[PDB]
């Protein structure tokens, strides 16, 4: 009973992180997580949850760093993009993301 109704807050938090873009759903999934592990740390769904919170959080950074560095370097920025994007980078790879970065350079690539 008690377990199911934390699993179903987590799963619902990260649809409203992905469908909303605020990081306010996020941190709300993560002390959800935390409960669930204190509650039971061998449940067999820890390790999807704990994956599925890193993807949402690498998608908010990853969604960021387009903005920023496609429009730093379109207001005549190229020094200031080339800072916020090693920085970006800095932080998908502190999360733990291969596909984010592998988005990010390539997207990078295709401005340049």
């Amino acid at each position: 009973s008690g377990k199911e109704e934390i699993k179903e807050a987590i799963k619902k938090a990260v649809v409203r992180a992905r469908v909303t873009g605020d990081p306010k759903y996020l941190e709300e999934a993560k002390a959800l997580l935390e409960k669930l592990k204190e509650l039971d740390e061998e449940d067999k769904d820890v390790e999807k949850f704990e994956k599925a919170i890193k993807q949402v959080e690498a998608e908010l950074t990853l969604k960021e760093a387009k903005e920023v560095v496609k429009r730093l370097f379109e207001e005549g920025r190229p020094e200031d993009a080339a800072r916020e994007a090693f920085e970006y980078l800095q932080k998908l790879l502190d999360i733990g993301s291969p596909e984010a970065v592998k988005e990010l350079l390539q997207f990078l690539r295709e401005l340049l």
